[PDB]
């Protein structure tokens, strides 16, 4: 599913992401936009053999199992395929685990290079929240 900007914002807010670990809603919508262009079915393979999945491009090296990333962890306890669902619940729950691990949203390269230090509030501006 390809989310609308406001539609995803409302979805993320409902799942408890607004202000989660101090990150305002705008930060999450911004990350999703530049990681996956709001496409739940986005996948991208990395040089180390791992793959990033879903709206938040969560990595199979640590967070989910895709059966093809030798010696990897599954810290979210889920199949990576579950991160591609139209229902963002799995991705949200796993992202909460990732942002809690100590590096905050810096774990998302796109967020660090394109959202951090920017007016992220612009990503939810005009939305009925
Ligand atoms: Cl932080
Ligand atoms: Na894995």
């Amino acid at each position: 599913k390809v989310f609308g900007r406001c539609e995803l914002a409302a979805a993320m807010k409902r799942h408890g992401l607004d202000n989660y670990r101090g990150y305002s809603l705008g930060n999450w919508v911004c990350a999703a936009k530049f990681e996956s262009n709001f496409n739940t079915q986005a996948t991208n393979r990395n040089t180390d053999g791992s793959t990033d999945y879903g709206i938040l491009q969560i990595n199979s090296r640590w967070w989910c199992n895709d059966g093809r990333t030798p010696g990897s962890r599954n810290l979210c306890n889920i199949p990576c395929s579950a991160l591609l669902s139209s229902d963002i619940t799995a991705s949200v729950n796993c992202a909460k685990k990732i942002v809690s691990d100590g590096n905050g949203m810096n774990a998302w390269v796109a967020w660090r290079n394109r959202c951090k230090g920017t007016d992220v509030q612009a990503w939810i501006r005009g939305c009925r929240l």
